[PDB]
């Protein structure tokens, strides 16, 4: 019984509505200046009807939404989701606040739920740019441990489990998949910088969304990356999520990239299953992560995009809105373009295909390339943007 | 998962819980939930997270959730004592003394000293500490404590300004001016969890001439701050004594109770803030001491603090440095303030040693 009580005080934090001198409206957050997906779909309906309830193992409501309280603005490109899920039960527990989330994000109804996976590359029409545009090609998607807490609350001992599972069955893989697994916390620091700085390692901790949802507790214990000689397959381990697979190269063959990622992504989810741990999948929403963002295929497919003259043009955020694109920087979400170059990918997860959303990634960097052509030769695009 | 599977992973941490953590003493606090929730895990997150110091000083790394936390852990909490104020679990700490007429010194040269300050914090019972309270209690305490100051009267009266309707370039300049605390980006405040909401339920309230002045919910509850340009640290203690005085008072008269304990004195977040959680601090000039390959190895032995121009989390810029007395547990106001003038005497000398191309051995501390 006594471990019943440790295990729904996981958050080691007072708990408002038991002792009873609070209401939950004397608790109510202030998210006056607030701008995020949390604050745009937060009622202080639900609040009341939400933050007295924990799931299983200990998570809060507040436990979720404490990302976009304490992130009100961002300094780089896009609107955040002020919200994570804790374990595989938030979702469940707290249904009718994320389901608005998952519909700002995502266009993804209540009443709607995922289509089946296509990963074949082949269906793909385009996805070979001209490398005078594109720099560089990148697919991602990521997935967690079934019957684990995710990142924001999981334990150190879930962690240790996680990076022992995962960089076990990733010794599974040959050919040209092969590779090693390097531990964050015996890599010296002139190392992982040059691979940040290459591309191919997330960050140092300092990320808004890393520390204040806790992802970034008792670092770098359990971090690591693993990839193969070539470096166009690699794996994060226990970063923002326990698991993210990426496919990745230089110049402008998105398709090659993807077949890759197709073939490799396949091999890891057969492999996970080979050892005897699932992966954390829901029936509606398919597979779950850290961020309400990453659901469905949780898949996101981008470029380096240099865009010299469209970046200039006054409707260029508005084009990207309307064709469902995000827009991060060189070397990433928490960072500015560089030499007129946009990290440009697909924005939805939830409620398209793996193959359905990098066709909307190639459609739509065609259009942006099109436009920067136009531009060029003295001319106008305003017909060329979406209605 | 037993409580071995979940042992920090230490090998390069430098700090008191680091330090004073068995694997022993893990086993036995790691399921152990205080009355109001908080945890072991809880307690100690701030030194896993924090292997390290850009800054001056060994860190704690580890912090009270609430005012029962110091109970439920005490065999590892009195080890982290016992480090910093040199204080034993046998022992206890003194009554009270804000008599600032017994002080020798505390005015010291213009040339050396550019300003002082005396400075400590409270907490309001009944309610957690900041890394574990909600912002109900938060809003809670900013209520109680705004209210109590309006009690006030005489020279040190003055208004409370809330952090949340403070424009951005008031309180930038607030900071600059070594009134208002710090942004939230301290590795302590942020890992502990004392930013969350920020800044909800957070301010500051300071007199008219801004010599007096009162922390709203960053760290602790509660910090009562006395300050002026200059070297006349017996004034500031003068001033600083009859304020806090008042404080409790009215504090008390609002039927509002500070977390104490009749052998540790005062209790706030971090165990170096207990007793009389005191911190009497001078800005020193040392343009020659400071080369010296001994220096550090003094204020360790004279038990000062050593701290940058802009506090903790910064380092000393124009040869100038925010020294203090390094221990708050175990001995009265009165002899800390006195352990820092007479450490703060003999630097001063040092350096004018150091300056007339003069030795300073027989000075160091044996
Ligand atoms: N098309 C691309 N080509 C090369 N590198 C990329 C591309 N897109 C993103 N990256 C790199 O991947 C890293 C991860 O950035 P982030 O936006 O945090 O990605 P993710 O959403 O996969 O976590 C960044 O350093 C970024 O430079
Ligand atoms: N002796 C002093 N004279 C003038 N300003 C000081 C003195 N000591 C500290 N300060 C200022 O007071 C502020 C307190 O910050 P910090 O030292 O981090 O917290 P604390 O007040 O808890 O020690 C800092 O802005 C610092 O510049
Ligand atoms: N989770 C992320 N890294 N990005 C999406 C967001 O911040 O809302
Ligand atoms: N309480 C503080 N702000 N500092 C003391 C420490 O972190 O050791
Ligand atoms: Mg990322
Ligand atoms: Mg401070």
């Amino acid at each position: 019984a006594i471990q019943d009580y440790f295990v729904k005080n996981r958050v080691g934090h007072s708990k408002p509505w038991e002792s009873g001198k609070f209401k939950a409206a004397d608790n109510f957050p202030d998210l006056s200046k607030h701008n995020n997906v949390m604050a745009s779909q937060l009622t202080k309906e639900l609040y009341e009807k939400y933050w007295d309830k924990v799931t299983p193992n200990g998570v809060t409501f507040d436990k979720c939404i404490q990302t976009g309280v304490d992130n009100p603005g961002n300094k780089f490109y896009g609107k955040k989701t002020g919200c994570v899920f804790g374990d595989e039960y938030s979702y469940e527990c707290y249904k009718e606040f994320f389901d608005k989330c998952i519909e700002e994000i995502h266009h993804f109804k209540p009443s709607d739920k995922h289509p089946a996976p296509d990963l074949d590359h082949n269906k793909l029409v385009g996805g070979v740019f001209e490398d005078k545009y594109v720099k560089s090609c990148r697919i991602r998607c990521g997935r967690s441990v079934k019957g684990v807490c995710l990142p924001p609350a999981m334990s150190r001992a879930e962690r240790r489990l996680v990076e022992k599972v995962v960089s076990d069955a990733l010794g599974g893989l040959k050919g040209d998949l092969a590779g090693k697994y390097y531990p964050l916390t015996t890599m010296n620091e002139k190392d992982q910088e040059q691979l940040i700085e290459d591309h191919f390692l997330f960050e140092k901790p300092t990320g808004a969304l890393l520390t204040t949802s806790g992802c970034a507790r008792d670092w770098p214990d359990g971090r690591g990356i693993w990839h193969n000689n070539e470096k166009n397959f690699l794996v994060w381990i226990n970063e923002e999520d326990h698991i993210r697979v990426i496919s990745m190269q230089k110049g402008g063959d998105l398709k090659a990239v993807f077949s890759r990622f197709a073939r490799g992504l396949l091999e890891v989810e057969r492999l996970m299953k080979e050892c005897g741990h699932g992966l954390m999948h829901n029936d509606r929403l398919g597979y779950i992560c850290t961020c309400p963002t990453n659901m469905g295929t949780v898949v996101r497919a981008s470029v380096h995009l240099r865009l010299a003259f469209l970046e200039k043009h006054p409707r260029f955020d508005e084009m990207l809105g309307k064709l469902r694109l995000g827009k991060r920087g060189t070397g990433g979400e928490s960072s500015l373009a560089t030499d007129s170059t946009y990290d440009i990918s697909n924005w939805a997860r939830l409620g398209k295909s793996e193959r359905e959303l990098v066709q909307v990634l190639v459609d739509g960097v065609n259009l942006l390339i099109a436009c920067d052509k136009k531009l060029e030769a003295g001319q106008s695009i305003d017909d060329m943007i979406p209605k």
